[PDB]
């Protein structure tokens, strides 16, 4: 068939950018796969592992790569400024998309920056990890990938990006940018927030003689986990999606306060009921 | 040969933990009798069918026929008192009673007051959210901490016996006072359970006619809330029996949550990053 893609640019050649790179080449993409990063060593590791053909830490060099498909894979807050530079560098017919964990306002701003080139996406792909050395060539298989079109998005580009994620094995679905940021503020951002705060709880509730981290086997262990998420990624998510993050935190307090009220009142059947309902809902997934 | 020191074992509450104890004791090479007491006849018959207990009963009177010299309390924590009262007459003066319950505290003193010199307080930090004797495992305690909570009142020969039995099944024994235990496990165990249950409850009431938030897990919801599937009866007993510590643990947590909230509302680039770098120890 056809060559709807010649040179792709990976912006942010880390764990997620590298896995997209890897997955792409392994789906049969024959074109040039390029890297842009602020960290030269990110570029260096990537080249040495085969993950990219050539890169640079100068944004302007990127023009010599003539890229027609850009995957933004650096922390979300770097996107606007990178986009502003790319809007002069990139052809009118290049396609730009992303893997950032928040959409919402950012998608509208990137459309305004890159015009019709932009399509928002977010793969709901787990395994935590950081850095290109960990990137995987089968990361997106089976996972949902959310694209956030608006009435402004170019349908043919939306079609391209959707298909690219199918080639790497993602199962694609559409959501408004605003719905995305409510949903994931609740189902993703909130659990990380409370995990972070739990770990903080054991810090300040320890005494000098009694380290509480010595006893993880009673429920704490699982929280130990994506509490080891990247602080930069999470600071970035928490602020960029601040309003939904806050509303999600408010609802959790509502549930936590209900459970508290029951324990205080020393209820019992009510308490048992409440716990059976959440067990049931949690089991259904 | 202190096969003499333990001949007839009674498992009270033949569920996940009581059956894991039965199973590990047998596998450790115990040749004595293992009996079961439970209000659910199905717990008893499933345990018999699976070779977990030799026989058992749903009638507390009948346990006197079993002549138990060692009793492992393994039913929900708020059942121990009434059960123990019946046991204090059925059991020989030289019988030892111990438990696996997740709360200690007052309950330890109460059980000493009901059972006299017979009782030793214990809590294995082991197992999962599973419930039911069908999920019981013969290696549940290998390399896991077991906390015993002896007091000035504890029979020292019974503490040593209980201690060794936990060791025979792979456990690593340490001691805590009943009050320290309940503080420690109020925050590292009972707290994280409350918070997981309350996490799932949140997805329920933030769902809407537009959206079932349960359709999107594995942005981190799934892994953090496995323990939200734990047993409601077991957890109800825990939260109520350990209420004073649990409420303190939740206050402390809300202090941490509040501090994170302040850093976000005001967008403190730097305090925030350093706060989240807290998880890196
Ligand atoms: N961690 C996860 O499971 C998921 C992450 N994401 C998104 O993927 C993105 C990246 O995450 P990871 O690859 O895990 O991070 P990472 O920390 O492995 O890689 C980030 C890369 O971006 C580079 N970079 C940072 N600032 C930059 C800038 N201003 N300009 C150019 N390059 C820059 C870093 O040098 C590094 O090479 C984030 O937007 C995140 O929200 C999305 C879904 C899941
Ligand atoms: N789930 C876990 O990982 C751990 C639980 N524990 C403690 O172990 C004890 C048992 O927990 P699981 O084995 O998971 O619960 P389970 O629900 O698997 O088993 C409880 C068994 O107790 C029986 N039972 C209930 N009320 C009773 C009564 N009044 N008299 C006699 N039998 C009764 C039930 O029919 C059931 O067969 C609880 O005190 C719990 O706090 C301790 C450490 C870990
Ligand atoms: O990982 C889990 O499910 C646990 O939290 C296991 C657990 C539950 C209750 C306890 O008293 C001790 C250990």
């Amino acid at each position: 068939k056809s060559l709807s893609m010649q040179n792709v640019l990976i912006v942010g050649v880390g764990f997620m950018g590298g896995s997209f790179a890897k997955s792409l080449r392994r789906s049969g993409f024959k074109g040039k796969i390029y890297g842009y990063d602020i960290n030269p060593e990110s570029i260096s590791k990537a080249v040495d592992l085969g993950i990219i053909d050539e890169g640079t830490t100068s944004i302007a060099k990127v023009e010599d790569f003539s890229p027609d498909f850009v995957m933004l894979s650096s922390p979300v807050r770097t996107f606007r400024e990178i986009a502003k530079k790319l809007s002069y560098i990139l052809s009118e017919d290049a396609t730009v998309t992303d893997q950032g964990s928040v959409k919402g306002k950012l998608v509208y701003d990137l459309e305004n920056i890159l015009g019709k080139r932009f399509v928002g996406g977010h793969p709901i792909a787990g395994t935590e990890k950081s850095g290109v050395e960990y990137s995987l060539d089968n990361l997106y298989e089976g996972k949902k990938v959310i694209l956030t079109p608006t009435k402004k998005t170019d349908k043919k580009r939306l079609k391209l990006v959707k298909r690219v994620w199918e080639d790497v094995g993602g199962v694609v679905e559409y959501m408004s940018p605003e719905l995305h940021d409510y949903v994931f503020g609740v189902v993703s951002h909130l659990p990380h927030a409370v995990a972070f705060a739990l770990v903080d709880t054991l810090i300040h509730m320890s005494t000098p003689e009694v380290d509480l981290f010595k006893y993880p086997g009673g429920g704490f262990k699982d929280f130990t986990r994506i509490a080891k998420s990247d602080p930069i990624m999470w600071r970035d998510i928490f602020l960029e999606n601040k309003e939904n993050v806050m509303k999600a935190i408010e609802g959790f307090e509502k549930s936590l306060n209900h459970l508290k009220e029951l324990i205080v009142r020393e209820a019992e059947e009510e308490l048992v009921e409440y716990l059976k309902e959440v067990k049931i809902k949690r089991m259904e997934i």
